[PDB]
């Protein structure tokens, strides 16, 4: 393939490594997303290898809430990903029209999340980062991951920032913190500073506003432990009461 076989349309957002472009494939007129990366600003960072990592796992990893990587190519200053296109965005987008999820919205979404990041880790594979700009949305409305790694301290667990040993509970962390934002609107560990920031975090100095339910409390407080050996496992959040409310 090159970029010669796809019309390109505007750009879709993103800016650091790549942005990432409507695209349109020549001959089919089939409708998908075109990320253009930087090869010397890849070698600055030193993420090439975590670039491979991508790909690698692409060919192994499919799962209905985890965007597709189609295909590769690169010419000579630059190194393009042919991805699935989700039509209705981001959810950081759609959490700045709603200003809030409801309820069922956010038990779904996690657990689409519980099920895919369930998936990844039993074929050994940590998601980092998970937050609502690196989560997009298909054509139903459904919840799907782009990236892993090429991997702001808000969703960062105490283990990483505190520079500790980190485990698959980093994602059990994060997504704890994207149940609060959703219900709520805003994450919970929000501050003016980097240093406030991180203190709270360490500390998980974190409230609730009245309207969270009790079952929301205690699903996120149980994903926000400092320890991450006591924090739940995938499987126990897919069989929390709260989640299996709030589900048909
Ligand atoms: C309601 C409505 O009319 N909408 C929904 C809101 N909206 C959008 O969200 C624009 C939008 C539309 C479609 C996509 N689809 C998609 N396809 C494949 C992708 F690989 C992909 N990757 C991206 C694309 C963009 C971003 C992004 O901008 N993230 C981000 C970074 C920093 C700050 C804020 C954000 Cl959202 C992150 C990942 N995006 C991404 C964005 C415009 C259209």
């Amino acid at each position: 393939w090159a970029l010669e076989d796809f019309e390109i349309g505007r750009p879709l957002g993103k800016g650091k490594f790549g942005n990432v472009y409507l695209a349109r494939e020549k001959q089919s007129k089939f409708i998908l997303a075109l990320k253009v990366l930087f090869k010397a600003q890849l070698e600055k960072a030193g993420v090439e290898h975590q670039l491979r990592r991508e790909v690698e796992i692409q060919s192994h990893l499919r799962h209905p809430n985890i965007l597709r990587l189609y295909g590769y190519f690169h010419d000579a200053t630059r190194v393009y990903l042919i991805l699935e296109y989700a039509p209705l965005g981001t959810v950081y987008r759609e959490l700045q029209k709603l200003s809030k999820f409801d309820e069922q919205r956010t038990a779904t979404y996690i657990t689409e999340l519980a099920n895919a990041l369930s998936y990844c880790h039993s074929k050994r594979v940590i998601h980092r980062d998970i937050k609502p700009e690196n989560l997009l949305l298909g054509s139903a409305g459904e919840l799907k991951i782009a990236d892993f790694g090429w991997s702001t301290l808000d969703y960062l667990p105490p283990e990483m920032i505190e520079g500790r040993m980190h485990d698959e509970k980093v994602d059990l962390w994060s997504l704890g913190v994207l149940c609060y934002e959703f219900l709520v609107g805003k994450p919970p560990f929000e501050a003016n500073t980097y240093q406030e920031t991180y203190k709270r975090i360490s500390r998980v100095e974190f409230t609730f506003p009245d309207f969270v339910t009790e079952g929301a409390r205690d699903l996120i407080s149980r994903l926000l432990k400092h320890n991450p050996s006591q924090r739940p496992m995938l499987r126990e959040v897919l069989e929390h009461p709260w989640i299996t409310a709030n589900s048909s």
